[PDB]
């Protein structure tokens, strides 16, 4: 048996373009009051079948997200909003696949984003793979009654209902490996308060580098490199880059960014087939 | 549940192009020695993973067909070699779908040849669908205890040895609905004896028809129309190959040829995907 | 000016070992030497100040022990609390006519559970506590830990109460409250982050409430005498340092989290208060 990699297709979000490239297009003495535009962009999810156990990267939005009775604030919802076919929920996509959330022995959780961490209250068998400092921010917000931003209560709810079993990783903690050819990268503080990529080696296509909002396209990757508009930690988000690069040229390794529309219409998604 | 349809990579067969389109390079005052060429085709397999069952199209090449103890003849060997690593062998290929062959439900023979019938002997809980006049011919030859030729003695020796569940297409018998969107296609004596193809509607990729050596390549599909060199029946070859055009413009088909290098290479194949 | 008081919360007991880790080792002589079971007072402070009421820590929930208590049976065997009605805190306060809406700031000095026990009745003061404290509280409710130092059924109850959180920061230290109130941050040694509070009072001088950076006189020492079980022992040591040097350089009584002898002398709010 040999590992078979998947690209879940999860929908689209929209948002103002500033959010993914800050100041993309500031305003001059001829166009003082430029607009901005509405971008559009995937969101997917990352499952390698693998010999070991089933590993999956990121778990994208709640189906019960978006509605006036949905768990995202409506300030959120207007701002960010997520449209999904019922064929785009994770558990749809994984039904198709055949493949029982009772099955997925590890999820990575990339970062606790709206968009990322949506679906872990499915995965009840499964280990939760998060930085420690990122649960931690997340837990804060949930134990403030946080009801609007990029962490929603109501999944945080579920996840402690769920009785999930999580293990932290901790800020010094690096190049973990989960499996053969799996090893988690410690991507510390930038976008988030605690990121983690994966890194998979597979037979034939090689190595991927999974970056997640670390760097959310080929426009934020550069060079030169842009930032986006809101930042946790600015001077991280740039180390953090520059060991996304380091990493992908010691080992050879293609990235695939959190949010890049033209890389994502590359990849052969569950639909068609896989990689091995 | 939805089906998902599988391409199987088996190899690679030469031989004279004079086999696939006859009289190709006829000899000239010009150039009376006019030299052939030994072309290179592929060899594959088709399998249909439907909710209602396994279906298999065709199964290659027996593994222990080539070489000195092989069970092709020798001058077979000479004038049609195949060429397949041990991953091209349709047991491995089946293995890393994690499909046994005991899951499969029905095998269709579009014919008795030594490259689509090599496997049959996997096949022991299918029932083995088959043209009446291609079994009756190809028994004929058994019984004549025939080394050399197309049909090959070690093969169906196996097949008897391991009794596989025959069911005979009559010749008067024609679009036998196997399962939702799967149809055998009763073609006929022409190539052989007796041509089985096979109609797949799929959901999203539409329609499909398995012509197998009913129509070996684009170039013999024409127009004009190609026959192979030797060939049984030469009227009966034309005639199916205008019913293969028919259905396929009747039912707005695409049709996938028994050996065509350059369809072939176009195919998503079982190491990347499946048709949905 | 100010007006201090002492509220007597009731009392607990536990292994020694706890309190001073190695208190009594085996010997050849004594190879199964006994511990024992001490007993030690759960307290909070009220300071009436001008500028608004302040409490540091909040002792123990009523509903903490029994079969159908928020302590886990392991926990209430070990550790179990004491207490009559007129010791749980809601009735202390009451005896000194303070109305929980009118509590300012909560200090929580930490977050044990018979220091947090009722910060869920302080839905209108601002509640302050160590971020890594906080953070590690949560954590151990996020994975549904019904054992142990930090108490479930409290933590659900500060988030269905909405209570108003304040965190110091890791590095943040000497902040001023009011007029002669200073939350002193310990960091971690017995827990996470550990918060201290400095108080002026015009007639009595300087205390520095120390909670369980220093459990007691015999931990205080010299020689320091670490507890058993301890998060981070040198940060246990270099708080205990802290606090000598504040002491020191302030001249400051220190009051120790659970010391039985220097409770029975501090005057209690049902005598009075200290100015
Ligand atoms: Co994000
Ligand atoms: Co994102
Ligand atoms: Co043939
Ligand atoms: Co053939
Ligand atoms: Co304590
Ligand atoms: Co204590």
């Amino acid at each position: 048996a040999q590992p078979k990699l998947y690209v879940m297709d999860n929908g689209r979000m929209r948002m103002d373009k500033n959010w993914m490239i800050a100041m993309h297009n500031p305003a001059t003495i001829a166009n003082p009051n430029a607009p901005t535009e509405f971008i559009e962009f995937p969101i997917y999810t990352v499952l390698i079948d693998h010999p070991e156990g089933k590993i999956l990267f990121d778990t994208s939005c709640n189906p019960d997200s978006m509605g006036a009775q949905g768990r995202w604030g409506e300030a959120t919802q207007s701002m960010f909003p997520w449209t999904a076919s019922e064929e785009c929920y994770l558990h749809n996509r994984l039904e198709q696949l055949k493949v029982r959330p009772e099955d997925i022995k590890f999820v990575i959780a990339s970062h606790l984003h709206l968009d990322h961490a949506g679906c872990l209250e499915m995965f009840t068998n499964a280990t939760i793979i998060v930085h420690e400092d990122e649960f931690s921010g997340a837990l804060q917000t949930y134990a403030r009654n946080q009801t609007e931003g990029a962490y929603i209560w109501g999944d945080i709810d579920a996840w402690i209902k769920n009785n999930l079993n999580w293990r932290t990783i901790k800020r010094d903690e690096d190049n973990i490996v989960l499996a053969e050819g799996i090893k988690i990268l410690n991507f510390g503080s930038g976008h988030a308060w605690g990121m983690l990529g994966l890194h998979v080696q597979l037979p034939e296509k090689g190595g991927i580098i999974l970056a997640s909002d670390a760097v959310y396209s080929a426009e934020s990757y550069g060079p030169p490199i842009k930032p986006p508009g809101i930042i946790y930690d600015s001077l991280g988000f740039v180390r953090s880059v520059e060991k996304i690069k380091r990493i992908a040229k010691e080992t050879n390794s293609e990235v695939w960014f959190g949010h890049d529309s033209e890389q994502f219409k590359r990849f052969r998604k569950s639909t068609e087939g896989y990689y091995e």
